[PDB]
């Protein structure tokens, strides 16, 4: 089985393909990762395996769910070294996702309920709506468009969180520039209406992520650092006239900050919509992994059988799951034997227990 031959990312050396996927479970009481954070990830850590963290705060403006961690306080950096400790007693490799999610918030997430930022004043459209704390949906509000001395401050703040998540000792970070949140505010035209410098054209539009990922690198090393980008979902009205087309311009940017820094990021990470369209995504997955010089993780709907294949063609590197680790905290172990896989709780993915829905899953 190819997703169980061993890859070299980089400085790290895996023992298998199958990646833990990012997500987002509520779990993080004000903002702090708890002890059941330590409990999950530790579940789900393999030797010679690689974990990325639920998206994490880099600011206090971040934030547009409840109860998510933050890497931008040294209490939280502190909390977060307890997880990644046991991690690594089970020799696993782990990533900090670094999220802001620009519009995607609402006042009771913003400090002093002030408006969130993004690249525009327009506000998600009303076909979404956001999880409020108490658990009903509610109404994302209009943003405020910040301007570029402000896109400089932000970009501080992934500089600042990506050095915090080194010191509580995660072996690197992935930025979140997918699902429509704030780098993907930038990125697509559906969203972008900006008339400087930081909107228009392709290059302008590719602007944010490119000085978001060239000031990480700087700060931890190309060999520490993903970018995880979707150009084909187009959540929260995340979408582009022309899809390939905006990947591609990503694509070439980070294959520019690798030559002009001299170093290779430890991955690419591509996701694409996850409910079942299949050979047109599939080449849309191959032509970016195709443009970019180096590691490829894909995400998105994968089964096992789908990800043995993308890894025995060379259509990826390494393939995370995300769903099916949320009710399989042994999904390595059941792919490498075949093993029946078991259901997931939707009505669990978002709530607060630390144990219901989050750490009670079973082993086989
Ligand atoms: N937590 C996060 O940041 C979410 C970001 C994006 C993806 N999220 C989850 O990833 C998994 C894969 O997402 P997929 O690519 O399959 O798409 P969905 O986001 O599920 O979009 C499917 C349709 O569901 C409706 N929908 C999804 N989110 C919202 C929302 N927030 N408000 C209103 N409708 C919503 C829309 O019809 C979508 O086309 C799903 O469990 C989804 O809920 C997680
Ligand atoms: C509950 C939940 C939370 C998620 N949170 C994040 C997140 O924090 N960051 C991110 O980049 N993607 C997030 N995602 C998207 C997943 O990483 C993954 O790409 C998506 O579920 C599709 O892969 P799958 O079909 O293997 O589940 C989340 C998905 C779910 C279902």
């Amino acid at each position: 089985n190819p997703l169980f031959s061993p890859y070299k990312m980089g400085k790290f050396n895996l023992s298998h393909r199958v990646v833990l996927a990012p997500m987002t479970r509520c779990r993080a009481l004000n903002n702090i990762p708890q002890a059941a954070l330590g409990e999950y990830y530790e579940q789900r850590a393999t030797a010679g395996g690689f974990l990325i963290t639920e998206g994490t705060m880099i600011s206090p403006t971040s934030a547009g769910f409840p109860h998510v961690p933050g890497i931008f306080t040294k209490e939280q950096v502190r909390e977060w070294k307890k997880i990644v400790d046991v991690v690594h007693a089970k020799g696993a490799v782990i990533f900090c996702q670094l999220w802001h999610v620009g519009r995607a918030s609402h006042e009771v997430y913003q400090p002093a309920g002030a408006a969130p930022i993004s690249s525009t004043e327009k506000p998600i459209s009303n076909r979404w709506r956001i999880l409020m704390p108490d658990g009903t949906h509610g109404i994302y509000p209009k943003p405020r468009a910040i301007g570029t001395y402000e896109i400089s401050q932000v970009v501080e703040d992934y500089r600042r969180s990506a050095l915090n998540a080194i010191e509580a000792g995660f072996d690197g970070i992935e930025i979140h520039g997918a699902h429509g949140y704030l780098i993907d505010q930038f990125l697509k035209d559906g969203i972008n209406d900006r008339t400087d410098e930081y909107g228009g054209s392709l290059a302008n539009r590719c602007k944010f992520i490119t000085q978001v990922v060239q000031a990480v690198v700087s700060a931890i090393g190309a060999d520490r650092v993903g970018v995880r980008v979707s150009p084909a979902i187009d959540h929260l009205d995340a979408m582009d006239s022309n899809p390939l087309s905006l990947g591609l311009a990503v694509v070439e940017r980070l294959n520019k900050i690798q030559l002009h820094s001299g170093s290779k990021l430890a991955y690419l990470h591509v996701t694409q919509p996850g409910d079942g369209s299949e050979e047109e995504e599939a080449r849309l997955m191959r032509t970016l992994r195709n443009a970019y010089q180096g590691t490829f993780i894909c995400s998105g709907g994968y089964t096992r059988e789908l990800g043995i294949e993308a890894v025995a063609q060379g259509d990826a590197d390494l393939v995370s799951y995300g769903r099916l680790f949320i009710s399989n905290p042994d999904l390595v172990m059941r792919i490498k034997l075949n093993a029946p896989l078991n259901k997931y709780n939707r009505k669990t993915f978002y709530t607060q227990d630390p144990v219901v829905g989050y750490t009670d899953y079973p082993f086989l």
